């Protein structure tokens, strides 16, 4: 029996156009494995930390993959970036807006 | 109950035979992963500048992997190139013809 | 005949609420791959080794990766930190708690 | 509803006996993903050159990953030697046996 | 339709309970992706030579990575160590026990 297999995805909104300091809204990760999050909006200054959080709230700090120069960060002070995340193993995902000046979205799609 | 997997392919053109500069076609991901791009044609120089697409039209440079000698970029000045990106995460892609001088064509297979 | 692919996921306690040193409890692998280790509670200082377990209770250092920093450990002293690790070939799992001031806590996701 | 995922494999004959230079045979890819080649036979010196193959037959450099010492290359002088490809973007794959003193198979596994 | 996916996974011996050179079982390779073998027992000095084997029984160096501190190599001089191996388009694979005093069990875990 032969199948062809393809991901399920779903999109999230952590900020809809944050224009002061928020963690946001946390995704539950499910049954997904990866996630691609897109910083954009016109801020001319930001700073994004990126989390894991477990079932008690607890923060971690955790690194993605820039996908325009393959760089690794667990935050960004930069907009207009993709960051990919391995979360196959986490409950929930967080990004915090520490300081913005202007609006910063941040959007993710996710792949099983 | 056992199965045997194969992927989804389908093939894309960005851009049939280009003499002039372009956006092209933009491709969305839809349920795909992977994309390898292939640059063909016959030119004297050319430059194809290599994008993510948000859904409300923001171009971000997107780096891929050449299938050639495994060196990475967000843009090529060469053609006969193979391209290999991870696209899972997007909402669109695109590569842009921003010159060239007699022909490029730019075609795409994806992979779920 | 195209399927949508997920994959299963579990979760695991390893020590619930460690306050002295202990092996804890070992993972039997079954059918998942990956691993995703959250060492976390109020300990002031622990140290936490990571093994591999075979058919015989032999024990075999394990490294991963920390993903924070993407550091690779067999082995760590920090709390609130995840750990990913490639379990597929392995019978067993175990983090062994090897000294502890205070609380530590030691639990697992599970991906196929 | 749980699946058991193996992949289709299949083998393909790119060389049978080589004893002078030729393209071989070449290998639509289809629905394959990945490709390992087995240089054997009896011959003294030889050069084999890597290739993907567009729809129009424009042959491309292809890196591989040697399985002995993961060394890279798109082509090699040696026999007795395994090469791993990720084929699942393009359309053909070709081996060419480009000089040979004495006899070289060159033969593959196909993996979805 | 939505499936959850999971490995087919089988064991294999290569050597039970080896004590004096050999080469020992070969494994057929069959729809499996990738390998583990646990390196065990009680000797005091061995050496294992791993190779893959084609159908004419050419053997070939095969590197693999040690799961306690990611080292690649082909061979070991050491015993209680995991080695990882992707075998996807591999038809055999073989352990060479090339000496050892004392006993020496070579077993494996394989995973599609």
């Amino acid at each position: 029996n032969v199948v062809i297999t393809i991901p399920d995805k779903t999109s999230f909104t952590f900020h809809e156009a944050a224009t002061s300091p928020s963690e946001g809204e946390e995704f539950v990760v499910g049954h997904f494995r990866e996630l691609t999050v897109k910083i954009s909006g016109s801020s001319t200054s930001r700073e994004i930390k990126f989390y894991a959080v477990d079932e008690n709230g607890e923060k971690t700090a955790l690194s993605g993959t820039n996908k325009t120069d393959f760089q690794l960060g667990s935050s960004t002070l930069n907009t207009n970036e993709y960051w990919d995340f391995d979360i196959a193993g986490l409950f929930k995902v967080m990004f915090e807006v520490v300081s913005v000046t202007g609006d910063v979205t941040v959007k993710g799609i996710v792949v099983s």
